[PDB]
């Protein structure tokens, strides 16, 4: 029950939400229908329209107007957006030259300059060229303040996943909003575009800009409006707000536009009926600008016109049906579209196996145009998977496609031309990003970046210190003209070890056999030099990495490479070395085929064994630097240390292998020269961090050799490639990935055929941000570079995505 029988008289779009049976006149009382009776009379009045004419000019007053041509409406702060334009003789804000905000414009009362958020849905990053000629005033924002050639949305590429990342700086998994569909198992309740459940608090975590702002004194309302609210009215509205006394006046203010986003749907992304809404949308902000001049605020306030995701060419017609792959489609329940997510229909089943659907949906088809996943074994880079919302069977479904579970889901719901959801690495999901006013930089370029460090931004513009979020705090400092937010390297937590030869051979009881006592005083001081560290400026080019928690581990050192040996996971947390152009692959010597030798500078106790690889019939191992790239016959004995040695299922290995033996090389000789660091991953739960030790679900039998979930590798050299990985004196180029530990390739349908034609493909799928890598790993990267810390910071949040142009 609500008592719409109050009054909206005084109350239109009040910021300060009104509790029940008392109605509400608060910008989303029309979605809790909840409104007073006089709501659309009062606060939503369409009389003579949204601009001023001639024959307007300098009229008396009439209250009923939707906005005021009239002598009193600056001061009022109720003018028409074109007031000055048609009535004082001014210019519109399209047509003034765009000249630098070097200072804060303000009138007097304004503490800090406003941030306003235009957002639009589905506002694909190519439209920025290919829709230039129909929207001056967003290309004026675009040329003249600061902008990237596209920002990344987070995976699924839907709506309200992505709006709510951009107010909290989360992934989905973390804030709760994982599709624009969901059931809860514990709620046992659904969330959908429609209805009133989406209204509860419930489903929302982290901390959204506005309860940041308010919380810290700063005024701002919820960034949400009700859909029958039009756009002139939601710009109106904000202006009126700006036009209060200073002690009332909010300082951050967010549009939404719905546009180009449902058209989208409809056409397609490029349909000929797109030219209009892309011009509204246009328009739209050039009456934000022109009302932002009016009240002499257009050289004071903030603007970011950001995106939440893309759209794509999607017809019903490229539909895959789960029917055609299970013949007990009625037993599952599908999120269906452009992502899958399969639960049982039945929560009472336990005769339903996971296994056997999966298996039933592998690589069945040879067209087939979507990939099952248990959600643990999705790319990491989506950090999708550490929330009970999130679908432990998921369906990574290709770009132009959608999946459905039977035909009658389809045609008893052709309708839609353009859809959106999938991969976000995908280039028609791209989106927008423009920043504009005194805080941003002046007619600068920035290269692509994901939504999710926006939060951070929004945050120093507003000198508001960020809830915990995904962001990397100082990666966007670029950004701006004037920072307040200067970032500090962590810590180091654990200090390394440095063993000496403390063992005797015959102390170890490994297991392991090698051919190896085929024994000059020139090369014994050299092989001494290499076990104390002369070559670790070649192999170890950018510090050691921080281990930032606290546990035991030694570095060793060789001629090839170097390690952070960890005596509690008994393997590496990491292994550098460095390859340039002119190195070269040679075999592993039939002799040396099984050779594994003990470590004299570490204990038989804090060591792998053999026998336990031998014993565990699933479980094989790798190496971490690669035998195929020893410098020397002599050096490749250093290769096959126990210390060196890490678990690998035989069908990882073909990966590994091929990734040594060729790709390594071929990177080397591509950027001339890479620094590679690779090491084992723990995240048997899946939240995108690091196990600890108590974490770890699998280790190889009868052994404490714990088992990886993921191998990574970070493959660094310099971003000018005229200089060598190794003699680098500007910024660097990276590609990384994360690998899943998998005791069969399932995922790549062609994996029976030549290492060449699937494992390169396999890797770029499981590219990876360095970022990534430090969550997984506790470990923090490029401590010591010439570079800046904010560029460094940039380099650690980049991602190779391998997509085209
Ligand atoms: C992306 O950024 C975010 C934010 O920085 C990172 O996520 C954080 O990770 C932390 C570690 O995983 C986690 O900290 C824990 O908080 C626990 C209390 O959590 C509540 O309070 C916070 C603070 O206001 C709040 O944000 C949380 O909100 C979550 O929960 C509700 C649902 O109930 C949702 O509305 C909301 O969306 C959010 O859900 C998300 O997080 C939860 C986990 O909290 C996930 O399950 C969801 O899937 C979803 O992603 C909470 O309301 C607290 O219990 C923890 O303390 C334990 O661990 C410490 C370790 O130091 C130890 O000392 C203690 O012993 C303690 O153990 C005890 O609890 C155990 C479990 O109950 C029990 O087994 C033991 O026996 C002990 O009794 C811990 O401090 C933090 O909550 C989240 N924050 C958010 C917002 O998600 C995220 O990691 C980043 N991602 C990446 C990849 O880097
Ligand atoms: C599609 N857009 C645009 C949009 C803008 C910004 C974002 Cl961040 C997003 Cl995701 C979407 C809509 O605005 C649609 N729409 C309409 N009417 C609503 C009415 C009430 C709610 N509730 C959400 C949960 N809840 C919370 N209060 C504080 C924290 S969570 C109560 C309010 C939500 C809506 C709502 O979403
Ligand atoms: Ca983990
Ligand atoms: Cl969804
Ligand atoms: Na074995
Ligand atoms: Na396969
Ligand atoms: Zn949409």
């Amino acid at each position: 029950w609500t008592a719409t029988s109050g009054s909206c008289k005084g109350r239109c779009f009040e910021l300060q939400e009104v509790g029940p049976p008392d109605c509400r006149c608060d910008n989303l009382c029309k979605s809790y229908s909840s409104c007073c009776h006089d709501f659309d009379e009062l606060c939503l009045k369409t009389a003579r329209g949204w601009e001023c004419t001639k024959d307007r000019c300098g009229e008396v007053r009439n209250e009923e107007n939707a906005c005021h041509c009239s002598e009193d409406c600056l001061s009022r702060g109720d003018c028409c957006t074109n007031y000055q334009v048609v009535c004082k003789g001014e210019s519109h804000w399209v047509d003034d030259d765009c000249e630098e905000i070097k200072v804060p414009e303000c009138p007097a009362g304004f503490v800090r300059p406003p941030l306003i958020i235009f957002s639009v849905d589905g506002f694909r990053a190519s439209y920025m060229k290919k829709g230039s000629k129909v929207m001056p005033n967003i290309e004026k924002l675009r040329s003249c303040g600061t902008h990237a050639p596209y920002m990344r949305p987070v995976y699924p590429t839907k709506t309200f996943p992505n709006l709510y990342t951009l107010a909290t700086g989360l992934y989905p998994e973390s804030h709760g909003i994982v599709g624009n569909s969901m059931y809860d198992p514990v709620f046992d309740a659904s969330f959908h575009l429609r209805g009133r459940e989406k209204f509860n608090h419930r489903w929302w975590g982290g901390q959204p800009l506005w309860i940041t702002a308010t919380k810290q004194g700063v005024r701002a309302g919820t960034f949400f409006w009700s859909v029958s609210i039009p756009h002139e009215r939601r710009i109106l509205t904000i202006l009126q707000w700006l036009s209060l006394p200073d002690n009332e006046r909010p300082s951050v203010y967010a549009f939404y536009s719905e546009q180009p986003d449902f058209s989208g749907h409809k056409y397609g992304p490029f349909g000929p009926e797109m030219t209009n809404p892309l011009r509204e949308i246009d328009k739209t902000v050039g009456q934000l600008m022109d009302g932002l001049k009016q009240l002499r605020l257009h050289r004071c306030v903030n603007v970011i016109f950001v995106g939440d995701h893309g759209m794509e060419d999607v017809t019903c017609d490229r539909t895959e049906f789960l029917s055609n792959y299970l013949t007990n489609v009625d037993d599952i329940t599908l999120v269906p579209g452009t992502l899958g997510r399969i639960r049982a229909k039945s929560i009472n089943n336990s005769k339903y196996d996971p296994k056997t659907i999966i298996a039933a949906l592998t690589c069945k088809k040879p067209d087939q145009h979507f990939k099952p996943y248990m959600k643990q074994h999705l790319p990491k880079r989506l950090h999708y998977a550490n929330n009970r919302r999130i679908e432990d069977i998921h369906l990574l479904v290709d770009r132009r496609w959608h999946v459905a579970r039977k035909p009658l889901d389809v045609y008893k719901k052709c309708f839609f031309q353009g859809d959106h959801g999938f991969d976000n690495k995908v280039n028609s999901m791209q989106t927008v990003f423009v920043g504009y006013g005194p805080t941003f930089k002046y007619r600068t370029k920035v290269p692509p970046f994901e939504n999710i460090e926006l939060y951070n931004v929004m945050c120093d513009l507003l000198g508001l210190k960020p809830a915990p979020n995904n962001g990397t705090h100082g990666s966007l400092n670029h950004l701006l003209r004037t920072n307040t937010f200067r970032p500090t390297m962590p810590d180091e937590v654990s200090r390394p070890n440095y063993p000496g030869i403390m063992y005797l051979q015959s102390e170890f009881d490994l297991g392991c056999t090698c051919d190896d006592k085929v024994e000059n005083k020139l090369e014994e001081l050299n092989k001494r030099l290499h076990t104390k560290g002369s070559t670790k400026e070649r192999h170890l080019l950018y510090g050691r990495p921080a281990v930032l928690y606290r546990t035991s581990y030694d570095i060793l050192y060789h001629t090839d490479f170097e390690s952070g040996y960890s005596e509690i996971f008994l393997m590496p947390l990491w292994t550098s070395y460095t390859i340039s152009k002119q190195a070269e692959v040679s075999s592993i010597p039939e002799h040396l085929t099984n050779c594994v030798r003990p470590d004299v500078r570490v204990s038989p106790g804090f060591s792998q064994n053999c026998l336990a690889y031998k014993n565990d019939k699933q479980m094989s191992y790798g190496f971490l630097f690669p035998p195929y790239l020893s410098s020397s016959p002599e050096a490749k004995y250093d290769a096959f240390l126990v210390t060196n040695m890490v678990p690998m299922y035989p069908a990882f290995k073909r990966v590994w292998a091929y990734f040594q033996r060729v790709l390594v090389k071929k990177y080397a000789s591509e950027r001339n020269g890479v620094n590679v660091i690779s090491g084992p991953i723990f995240d048997y739960n899946y939240d995108g961090l690091r196990d600890t030790e108590d974490e770890i679900k699998q280790y190889v039998e009868g052994s404490s050799i714990p088992v990886p979930t993921h191998y990574y590798s970070i493959i660094t050299s310099c971003l000018d490639f005229t200089q060598p990985a190794d003699k680098c004196d500007g910024p660097l180029s990276v590609s990384s990935f994360i690998l899943p530990h998998r005791p069969d390739n399932d995922e790549s349908c062609n994996s029976s055929e030549d290492e060449s034609k699937w494992v390169e493909e396999l890797m770029k799928m499981h590219t990876a941000r360095v970022r990534d890598i430090e969550h997984l790993t506790g470990l923090d990267f490029y401590r010591k570079t010439s570079r800046s810390y904010s560029e460094i910071l940039t380099l650690k949040t980049y991602l190779h995505t391998y997509e085209s142009e």
